[PDB]
């Protein structure tokens, strides 16, 4: 009396880790930083006593350096007692500046073409706000990781100027990963500059 | 199987429901007000148009007036693709500045046995606030420390009550879910927009029970 058990599980996880809202901050200041993680303070938006604390994969920091200012965009994965955020990656310098098109198929039939599906006001953002927003268009649509919805594989390609495309696999969970698993990704730091931007390709298939 | 799935599913659905960033802003200006929604302005905030829009029951708009300044603090139930945060009553008036440091006292009681006295487990600004933002801290607050809603706690049934002066026991029960209830489905009751005087608050008692 049940079929497609574990598929409906992997997209309740994912349905559950995106449905969320992110912590988005712009020009804050890197109090410390340590081998792993950016300690960013946010008191003056939450005026009071906060802070961001940001995990990532070896040698990212070392592209930062403390008193810098930086934007950030990053999805929680736990949530605690203490005035701390606490999320992996989602960095990125603020510039002194501070159009994303692409097309959608559905078992190899373009639904959507030149749509223009989110908005980035960042020069520079990182790849974890364009996948967060994507797939929040594509729950909020398509509803992509509802159990009942037959959509149950999908891609999201990023065309970069001058770059080969890169993919990424938008079921990408087990049935028990909790937010820190799929969210563990996000450690990369992955950039993208505005201006480099292509386009996106959204591939979803039913079988 | 088994015959205590069920109450297992209901505490996932609860503790994936409250895992969340509510919406949080002070000050803001109520643009719009109709028969059920607020239509509020946290454009400056955003530093983009954008608003937040509270639906609430009956009679619950009608205390307030167009370009009064409100607080808010409700848990978004559903998100589009507009920019506006769709939340249930979380409206509160905005007097002061909405900065009081008062000291919030509980009583833990499991299976009728107080366990503990909470101080300040959690914080709260505003001299005026929701029943909503009050569940909603106090809800995380156990999450994180007795894990109320793990499915390997022992804890069943539960009830958050809230002492006011005029012996006014607010309760509300903590697992208030099935295992199809959704975050509109669980957050729906906050249309009440049931608000507490932080001058009148007396104390909070939580009472877990595991049969
Ligand atoms: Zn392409
Ligand atoms: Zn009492």
């Amino acid at each position: 009396k049940s079929d497609s058990e574990n598929i409906k599980d992997v997209k309740l996880q994912l349905n559950y880790a995106y449905e969320i809202i992110p912590v988005d901050y712009t020009n804050c200041n890197i109090d410390y930083l340590t081998t792993h993680d950016f300690y960013i303070d946010i008191s003056s938006y939450k005026k009071k006593n906060f802070s961001v604390d940001s995990e990532v994969e070896s040698y990212i920091t070392t592209k930062f350096t403390k008193n810098q200012k930086v934007n950030i965009f990053g999805l929680p994965y736990i949530f605690t007692r203490y005035d701390v955020y606490y999320i992996y990656g989602g960095v990125t310098p603020s510039v002194n500046s501070n159009k994303i098109v692409g097309n959608l198929l559905i078992d190899g039939v373009q639904q959507k073409t030149l749509i223009n599906p989110i908005k980035i006001d960042k020069p520079i953002f990182t790849i974890q706000e364009f996948d967060f927003k994507i797939r929040q268009y594509l729950m909020q649509t398509y509803k992509i990781y509802d159990p009942n919805s037959p959509y149950i594989k999908g891609q999201l390609e990023i065309a970069i100027n001058g770059n080969k495309h890169e993919s990424f696999n938008l079921y990408d969970a087990t049935s028990s990963s909790t937010r820190s698993d799929i969210f563990k990704k996000y450690k990369d730091n992955k950039t993208i500059n505005m201006k480099d931007f292509s386009h996106f390709d959204i591939y979803l298939w039913t079988k």
